[PDB]
């Protein structure tokens, strides 16, 4: 039985954990106690706020239909009301106490109807599509004109502010995203924007839309460019003008940051608040990409190690990104380096991600590590995307372990502190307090080994003596968070607890 040593120092590397890293796209079970929700992804590019219609693009028959009404739980009557998909979404955020991030359209057109598949010769402009205009430059209507050929984005923002107040208020919609995965427009939405997006095109569209939004609500946070993945981070998926605009930039991420900073200068207002990427691991194990299916034992092992690509300079995953682009890994410090240099003060968000194995312990353990990692790497917001429909039992378990570990919505602390482990392969560990507490300490620890328990020897540095602890966990036997045996004796702020294979625990220590 191997021993690992874990050192936790509550005085060291204190850093705020943004609550919006506990975020999602699709709501999960409903008891995860999320802090952020996103209305985004492929269906939002061609979503028409006036009639709630949208187009699935290449995900389903290039079909225009009422899917977002159905998915949001609206009645047929509610589906007729302007803005209803978004206002139903935001009402639910208000009920749950979450941030709302709402996607706005930039690819150029939105669904005019719900009449199904759009054929290639019916690409926009045609009877299947309305054109997007960023600024109406006419009086706004709360009941928009349903019979013309236009949707006006600022009129939609005005509608939301009319109903809820501004982003700076308690009830307001706080975030807007500049469409979704623009480097995939030509692939996902060929009937809307069939040409590959240009780098300069993307900036110009983004500046025009951001300015129109900011003119209605200066406090709203604008998120962009909502890049699908590393190919887009590198050169906007081979954008046709990349060689001509790349200059001395290392990758597209830098060009975009610097151009949005320059445009913000000219305009006299910040036009980009949060640099927004999607990250679906390319990490492979047992011949399978971890996001594709649960896989075999080697897939499951690779899934639990893959979170190290986010932070660990020593880790080299099996993927084309690590094979050909390792100088851009680990990815979170590299993104942060760029953002801090090319548009200082811009925040970072990962608005879709998934590690797969949704109903497997590997997927639960990967997520328990990822939520700790995001929290202590200066990520402002992060939103899981369900790659498998129906329940995602072990992903939900990971969220609950951090945000509702006791059934009473008790949570991990708001302040990250230093937690180190002697074995970064078989274990990960994250620690936190709230409001510099010297009375309560939270530790999330996990064993990634499929075969071998370890005895975790904890050495704690704190201002007060911790006297006891309670423990909650999930494992391969049960995705529900179960109370585990308590820690009844702690001597000199050290204690040992055994962590069985494939188990994650949240330990709460108290001074009494
Ligand atoms: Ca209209
Ligand atoms: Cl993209």
């Amino acid at each position: 039985a191997k021993t690992i040593t874990i050192k936790v120092d509550t005085f060291k590397d204190r850093k705020p954990i943004s609550p919006y890293i506990y975020g999602t796209n699709q709501d999960l079970a409903g008891d995860e106690n999320m802090a952020a929700r996103r209305l985004g992804g492929n269906r939002m590019t061609g979503y028409n706020w006036e009639n709630n219609m949208s187009n699935a693009g290449s995900d389903w028959q290039q079909s225009s239909d009422n899917y977002l009404c159905s998915n949001g739980g609206l009645t047929q009557a509610e589906c007729e009301k302007p803005g209803a998909v978004t206002t139903s979404f935001h009402d639910q955020s208000l009920k749950l106490g979450t941030y709302s991030l709402v996607t706005l359209p930039m690819a150029g057109y939105v669904a005019k109807d719900g009449n199904g598949s759009v054929q290639e010769s019916e690409a926009a402009p045609s009877a299947r599509w309305n054109q997007v205009v960023n600024a109406k430059n006419a009086p706004f209507q709360l009941q928009p004109d349903l019979n013309d050929n236009y949707v006006y984005v600022d009129e939609f923002v005005h509608f939301l502010v009319n109903k809820y107040g501004t982003a700076s208020t308690k009830a307001g919609v706080k975030g807007y995203a500049l469409d979704n995965e623009p480097a995939l427009w030509s692939h996902t939405h060929p009937r809307i924007h069939g040409e590959k997006v240009g780098a300069k095109e993307l900036v110009d569209r983004s500046v025009s839309l951001s300015k129109a939004v900011k003119a209605i609500d200066a406090g709203a946070e604008v998120f962009g460019p909502v890049l699908y993945g590393f190919g887009a981070y590198k050169d906007l998926q081979t954008a046709p003008d990349w060689d001509s605009v790349k200059g001395n930039y290392s990758w597209f991420v830098d060009y975009y940051l610097d151009q949005m900073r320059l445009s913000s200068q000219v305009e006299g207002k910040r036009l980009l608040d949060v640099f927004d990427v999607h990250w679906y691991p390319e990490a492979m194990g047992g011949g399978i990409r971890i996001t594709n299916e649960v896989g075999n034992d080697e897939t499951k092992k690779a899934r639990m190690q893959a979170p190290r690509t986010l932070w660990d300079p020593t880790y080299k995953e099996d993927s084309w990104i690590a094979q050909w682009n390792s100088e851009f890994l680990p990815i979170l410090p590299r993104l942060k380096q760029s953002v801090d240099k090319y548009y200082p003060g811009t925040k970072l968000a990962m608005t879709e991600y998934s590690y797969g194995g949704e109903n497997d312990i590997s997927g639960g353990i990967a997520m328990t590590d990822v939520l700790g990692i995001l929290g202590k790497n200066d990520v402002y917001m992060a939103n899981y995307w369900k790659l498998k429909d129906g329940v995602n039992n072990y992903v939900s378990a990971a969220y609950k372990l951090y945000r509702n570990y006791d059934g009473k919505n008790s949570t991990f602390g708001d302040t990250s502190v230093s937690a180190q482990t002697s074995d970064i392969v078989n274990s990960s560990v994250h620690a936190s307090v709230t409001n510099a507490s010297d009375k309560e300490l939270h530790l999330v620890v996990m064993n990634k080994s499929m075969d071998s328990a370890f005895d975790a020897q904890f050495d704690l540095s704190g201002a007060k003596t911790y006297i006891s602890g309670k423990v909650w966990g999930f494992d391969k036997n049960s995705s529900q968070i179960k109370e585990a045996a308590p820690i009844t004796q702690i001597s000199g702020n050290r204690f040992t607890y055994t962590v069985p294979p494939l188990t994650a625990y949240h330990i709460v220590l108290t001074t009494g």
